[PDB]
């Protein structure tokens, strides 16, 4: 499934696998690398250091690999790494690393990332993620796997977005998001767990019983985050799924989403 | 000539004989443009698609796209859009699905300001303004002479009344009756838009019966199933106020408070 | 220099090393400065001046009509001076008749992705437009701005030197100059020092700026008597002289 439409610039260093398409009026940058099956539409600006990973989909007006553009962060080399299997849809901008950080921008494997959405300098997604239309990720930030960042998003620089996390449209999220939690306004507020996304991927109901009580123990019962974490040790031990909520209010950088 | 030769014409597509398409464009299969529209350039086209008379379509805009939607699983789906409709820089319209009616809609003499998006199975009627960034995420009904401000959020299945106003930034979650203003993140229902109704010429009579209604339905206590039942008189006098009946009693998601 | 994939109306104005990227139009009456790089995928329209040493990104739209029903084909203008970075998919629209028939942008602004610059415009020098931030119409952004990532405006409000809006602000009041703001609506919270560090303001004119805040938001003065409180320092300090003249400007009234 080859077909590279010559009205596309593809610089000479830029490395194309098998069954790699790219559709007219686009350009494939210096040191872009595109991995197996991948499908680049019309008038996608792709540029380098940059990897993409196999059977991925990029849509037109999208700008992927640019460079951050405060010229205040003026360095290079800085790289864009993508996995495989991942949705880019309509205009989204995404940035490559910054010398002064981690001097890479990462993005793992089955990720939705829906139209004009922005993912900002030194940001790392991981896995089955979904930012819909316009979210906007400020720079240096953590998304987790399964995490949900609904219409319009904005999230401040260096917040984490923790493993099967929601937002709701408009929510600006200035604090971490712990695993599983719901928040929703600007600013960002916790309102409940994600029990809904829990229950689509399988978790058990002794699972989803423990992570409510585990919420209670963290929002609720006016404990110092020492006193939660050792609170929470027991059914972190039993249940993994507690021990991704607890690792994710014990990693918060500064604060988690009240 | 009217066809710029940098254009990709799908032969599938139907192009009425003075339709103009600007440089870079795709017309993918099965798209249709009527009579007097004009396609600017670095415009994708993507069909099944029907385009009527006299539209204009700036550059970077996605029409006729398949939905992300995890539920599109690429059945033949539709896009209708009528006439005189202006669609600026870097608008995204979906086609439908098949769960829901399989068509996107949109009416006549619309004004989707730059990067809106008009999400799948969306229907906007006639002479609606949805200003820069306006997002309908899908199934979201917008009647006739609604006005949506900058960077107003629409949840999947909300009904949008007839000569409604939304204030910038609003994110609209719940329906919004006919003749409502909503601002706010959440919604929330203000009054009714007087401006907007003496813009169109209402009758006086109308007006004040509708003032009177917005009180029955939002400041006297009533549940819903009371104010509809106080409403049935005014409404089988004054048609605006049937309309604003009619958008409650169809209110499947409730109204905006 | 100008990729031969590039559309130049014959009427256009370009200096000699001027850079067009690919499938960008420099349309009818677009000038362009000096050292400017226009990018891949750029649409310019005139009546447009365009300065020196400024980069326009893919994607964009200079010099575009705007929508607005009150304009109806008339010949406006759009300026743009100097060492301005204009990021992807931006939007800057002409300006109407019933202004000055003008959208003007200074030198050195930061202009960032899907930016809105609407019809009759005023952006000066130094400023930072975040991401998906929009000027609805006529709105005046003085020296040293920061709107942060959409920041919506409304028409006609007035945003002073050094200002600052937090992400997601919706501003429908003037912002006075150093002011920072934040929420939907835009509430006042404190003001710029970073910005006023930037700039090496002495410690005085900084502690003067402090004193003039209080007296305008923290003193339950009007802004009369608030006006009246601070002609002592703004006499003294042009910084203060600043703070004190965008209160006076603002007959819309002031986020508070
Ligand atoms: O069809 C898509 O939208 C995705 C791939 C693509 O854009 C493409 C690839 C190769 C040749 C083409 C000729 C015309 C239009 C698109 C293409
Ligand atoms: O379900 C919820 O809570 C919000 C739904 C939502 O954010 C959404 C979904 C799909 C497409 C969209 C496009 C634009 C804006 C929002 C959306
Ligand atoms: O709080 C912070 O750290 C971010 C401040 C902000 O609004 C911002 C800054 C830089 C790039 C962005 C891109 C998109 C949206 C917001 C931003
Ligand atoms: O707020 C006002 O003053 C007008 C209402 C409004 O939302 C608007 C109007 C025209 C162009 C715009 C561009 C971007 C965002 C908002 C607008």
């Amino acid at each position: 499934m080859s077909l590279i439409d010559p009205r596309a610039i593809i610089d000479p260093s830029a490395r194309l696998a098998a069954d790699v398409q790219v559709g007219p009026w686009s350009i494939v940058g210096a040191e872009v690398e595109i991995g197996e099956g991948t499908v680049i539409g019309p008038h996608v600006v792709l540029k380098g250091p940059t990897k993409i990973g196999k059977h991925n989909r990029i849509y037109q007006f999208s700008s992927v690999g640019e460079d951050t553009p405060d010229l205040k962060y003026k360095g290079e080399p800085t790289r864009l790494v993508i996995g495989d299997h991942n949705v880019i849809r309509e205009g989204v901008t995404i940035h490559r690393g910054t010398v002064q950080d981690r001097a890479e921008t990462t993005i793992g494997d089955h990720n939705l990332i829906m139209a004009y959405a922005h993912i900002g300098h030194d940001s790392v997604i991981g896995n089955h993620c979904i930012l819909v239309n316009n979210t906007a990720l400020a720079g240096h930030v953590h998304v987790d796997d399964w995490a949900i960042l609904s219409g319009y998003t904005l999230v401040h620089q260096y917040c984490r977005i923790g493993a099967h996390s929601f937002s709701g449209m408009g929510s600006a999220i200035g604090k971490d998001v712990p695993a599983y939690v719901t928040v929703f306004g600007n600013p960002a507020e916790a309102r409940s767990m994600n029990f809904e996304g829990m229950r689509r991927r399988g978790f058990s109901s002794e699972a989803i019983h423990a992570l409510r009580r585990a919420y209670k123990v963290v929002y609720r019962q006016g404990h110092t985050v020492e006193e939660a974490l050792a609170e929470l040790a027991e059914s972190a031990a039993q249940f993994p799924e507690v021990a991704v909520f607890r690792d994710s209010i014990q990693s918060a950088t500064r604060g988690i989403t009240r």
